[PDB]
This record gives structure tokens, sequence and C-alpha cells, in this order.
């Protein structure tokens, strides 16, 4: 039945590496993770691993990372007040590995739940 | 600083109409409204209005919305079991006007918030 089409927010101080946003690029609203943040230096191992600051993460175990062709020169310096997105289905490869790190204001917001049918 | 990059569920029984979700199309998460459902009909006015089973819906009121070229043939009846899923920036235009109604497992859940700093 018909739903009241209100997305509600909630304010917060500030995003977090690994949180789940909804970014926006040419006009797209995709859905990715915060991978790196101001100041960080970003990556790639030829065995498709991403490197964050010369560390190779934790929760990158799972994920095989290759760059896109037409994005930015790696090792790539994410620049103050911008974020680096990874999608998770990581061949993909329209999230900051083509277009750079996101300033805010492309950042929609950060989604904590999805609801779902089970 | 690094957050545990849980994004969690919660099980609710159905979607509703005018309900944003996160949404699946050639393996790319996308976020969109739910327009229509199992047995709409839905159409398109020449001058940029959609129709659903020959009305025009009153939260269509704010949207300027025109076929994409490759998309389905309309007036187009939504499948059993499918979501017609529209973007709310209507000129990126590859929602369901180009892959035709969703079925279920291609919609990951419903946003009911997002987190936003100031």
């Amino acid at each position: 039945s018909a739903g009241d089409g209100v997305l509600y927010y909630r304010l917060t101080d500030r995003y977090h590496i690994n949180d789940v946003v909804v970014y926006e690029v040419d006009n797209t609203l995709k859905v990715g993770r915060i991978a790196a943040q101001a100041g960080d230096e970003v990556s790639f191992t030829q065995e498709g691993g991403l490197l964050i600051n010369g560390h190779p993460p934790e929760k990158e175990v799972p994920y095989l990372t290759y760059p896109h062709s037409s994005g930015p020169n790696f090792p790539y310096k994410v620049p103050t007040g911008t974020y680096f997105i990874l999608n998770d289905y990581r061949e993909e490869r329209l999230d900051s590995r083509y277009y750079g790190a996101l300033p805010i204001n492309q950042i929609k917001g950060k989604i904590s739940t999805l609801l779902r049918v089970r």
C-alpha cells in the first residue's frame, strides 16, 4: 500500500571509516563505503590488494580491488575535506577509483540500518 | 576514526509505494523510490508526467519524467513480484525506465533514515 515517502535524517558529528554511505557522482546516487579520509595515501598491490598509508587494512581481506584505467594516478593522496569511496562489489569500478575522493556535499548520508523483506 | 563497518538489517513485512530503496542493476547499487508494484500500468505524458493506472500521482507533481529511448515499451505492465523504481533526480534515467521493473532479489532494502553531518 502507499507509504508516506518521508526519508528521515539524523544529524551526526562526523562519518567514520568503513561507513556505508549514499554518494553522488555524475548526478547518480550510489551506495559504497568510506575507505580513506583526508591526508591518507591510497595504493594498490598487483595482486588486487588495497593499501592505505602503506598498510593492508584488516577489513580489506575479503576484497579483490583493481584500478580503473581512466581514474586518478596512484598512489593517490586524499584531499582535505574529501572521502575516498569504494563499492563493496569491487568490479563496479566507478567509485573513487574513477572519480577520485568526493567532497562532503557529494555524501548524501550514512546508512546504519536497512529494512528488508525476509 | 575507524567505525565497525556493520550495516544492520531490520526485517519488515513488505515494501510500500514511495519507499526509498537500495536497488541493484548491472551489479551497481543505486538509490531510488518504489513508484509502482505488480499489476500497475505505468505510462507517460508528453509533458513529462508519470501516470500510474491512468492517474497522475499526487506525489509526482515535483517530477519531470522522460523515457529512456532504449528502455521498455510503454504503457508498461509491472510483472508479478517486481517493483518499478524511479530515481529522484529524474534525468538520471537508468532506473526502471531502462531496466524495467526489478524482482525483489534486486531490492537490497529500504532506507528509513540517513545519518548526516550538518
